[PDB]
């Protein structure tokens, strides 16, 4: 009944999570199919 | 001999991953690959 | 002045990100890159 320090936990993630999973897959499509 | 807690975290950790794998997959391809 | 419990933080994190990130990248090459 309390997502205090579990909201934060999911926040910094998202950041660190996004940033790779949005990095590769840019590179990926940017010319990574050789 | 016991898989109890174990299960909880490799369930816990495949539905977030899924969640955001295919969240974040579809974005990109619904126009968020520039 | 630790960092025992940081450490498995970003171990854990470290490991459920690039999992997905090389699990990707393997399959395109492991033949999707069609």
């Amino acid at each position: 009944m309390d997502s205090a320090p579990f909201e934060l936990f999911f926040m910094i993630n998202t950041s660190i999570l996004l940033i790779f999973i949005f990095i590769v897959l840019l590179i990926h499509f940017e010319g990574w199919r050789i």
